């Protein structure tokens, strides 16, 4: 319940929503990897570091919207596709 | 580009107000700043890890940045410190 750990990060999200810096910043550190693997598996390895950060820049500019309508690495990896989409070229 | 200088002080000004776009747009546009520096600190191996590190703690402080200096005097004060850490 590792699910639990979604609670987190959920609960992250929605703080980071709402303004709190701290929580965005601990939100990219708790799901950094998940992108990162996901993306990985979706493009290459050389491409993952390139396609991390843009799913976190569009994270970040998305972030103020997000009312968890589902968990927020749901949501992160929504975009992380989005990401790789548009990447394939 | 004193003009530049503003841009990205009115992006962290709204970025400390809770706007994602605002803190989006300036990470982009000082990327490339705080790498050179902190490339430059210490090596360019390491540069990357550095910049993360600089804009996951200025993500953290930027809700209390209200301009008493500029937002790339701000930062790079923030890429310091994290150069300095990385040393110790």
């Amino acid at each position: 319940a590792t699910a639990s750990d979604d609670e987190a990060v959920t609960a992250l999200a929605l703080s980071a929503a709402k303004g709190n810096g701290r929580a965005l910043e601990a939100f990219i550190k708790a799901t950094q990897q998940d992108v990162w693997r996901f993306v990985a598996y979706l493009s290459d390895v050389g491409s993952a570091d390139d396609l991390t950060q843009e799913t976190f820049l569009r994270a970040i500019g998305a972030i103020p919207r997000f009312s968890a309508r589902s968990s927020a690495r749901t949501w992160l990896l929504a975009i992380a596709r989005h990401v790789v989409a548009d990447h394939i070229r």
